[PDB]
């Protein structure tokens, strides 16, 4: 039987928004907190991959919870200098399976 709310029809990309170079669990939103809330989720995962034109790239994840925050700004040096060609942010619901 269904139990009422899924996870699955919530999209993990609005959970969490990004701020400049910061990533910030969104509990403002009542559907966030409501699996935070009955502990059937742990926080959102959120990975960033920067593109170098230089043909290299570097890739970092990291779990954001209301409590801990996840930063992009690795190297802006390297990027200032060269920057960036392509961006990709990949978001998962942590916790219970699907």
């Amino acid at each position: 039987g269904g139990s009422g709310w899924n996870a699955d029809n919530v999209d993990p990309s609005q959970c969490i928004k990004q701020s400049g170079v910061q990533y910030t669990y969104n509990s403002g939103v009542s559907v966030c907190m409501q699996g935070l809330n009955e502990g059937k989720v742990r926080g959102v995962s959120v990975s960033g991959v920067f593109y170098y034109n230089d043909g290299t790239t570097s890739n970092f994840k990291g779990v954001v919870t209301p409590s801990t925050p996840v930063n992009t700004n690795q190297d802006i040096n390297k990027t200032n200098k060269v920057g960036v060609q392509k961006y990709r942010a990949l978001t998962e619901w942590v916790g219970s399976r699907s």
